[PDB]
């Protein structure tokens, strides 16, 4: 499901963010040479760049994108042309890339750590009091949100459990997120697990809260009523 596709990386700092992302994944996990990602190009409108690992250095290759006869054509060199980025990546995963100086096959994909950012339950800027206030407006067990904390790589799941509002501390520790001692690959994956399994005393993550969700359910400032999550 396009794990290696990162889209736009802020602005056209995108090259440096790619490099950072790759150095982080490759050094923490001990990834092989050829570990990569695809993102939008900084210099070439409508093209992409394939950024990959080479023993501490990262190589950038332009993936030219044509619309010829209303049929997208992604390619690295005029000689070999593809129909999808999946085919190109999957082909260069098997056949080695020719880059003049060296040759290299694409290895493992470097995944995004920030898919949570677009999710409805995610607030990049919400104090604990602001989470509590919004959670008081939803008198429902299972109502939740994920809020970013002031420190980098630190979050909280703020939820309504048995009428009270409690808070769980989540920590991004490199390429995984930690909830106490429980480890997940991402904040997204943690939330999916806790939508199916109880986060705190038989309470699952049921209703994601934001301003739109409040217009639907939500009331007008009612009920004036950190915690350990369930392991596994």
């Amino acid at each position: 499901n396009e794990k290696w596709f990162h889209g736009k990386l802020g602005a056209g700092d995108g090259r440096h963010i790619a490099e950072r992302l790759l150095t982080e994944y490759c050094i923490e996990t001990g990834a092989p040479d050829g570990s990569f990602l695809v993102r939008e190009s900084e210099t070439f409108v409508g093209d992409y760049t394939l950024s990959f690992w080479r023993n501490g250095k990262v190589q950038h290759c332009r993936i030219h994108s044509r619309q010829d006869a209303g049929t997208p054509k992604f390619f690295l060199t005029d000689n070999l042309v593809f129909d999808s980025l999946y085919d190109l990546i999957t082909h260069y995963q098997q056949v080695p890339l020719r880059c003049n100086e060296f040759e290299m096959r694409l290895s493992e994909p470097v995944p995004q750590t920030n898919a949570h950012e677009s999710k409805e339950w995610y607030h990049a800027s919400l104090t604990r009091a602001q989470a509590e206030h919004m959670l008081m407006r939803v008198p429902r067990d299972g109502a939740f949100l994920v809020r970013k904390r002031n420190e980098p790589n630190s979050y909280a799941i703020s939820f309504r459990a048995e009428g009270k509002i409690k808070h769980c501390r989540v920590q991004q520790e490199g390429q995984t997120v930690m909830l106490g001692n429980s480890e997940f690959d991402s904040l997204v994956d943690l939330i999916s697990y806790y939508e199916k399994h109880p986060l705190y005393r038989k309470m699952k993550l049921r209703y994601p809260i934001n301003e739109e969700a409040l217009e639907k359910i939500g009331t007008a400032e009612p009920d004036y009523g950190y915690v350990e999550a369930n392991p596994m």
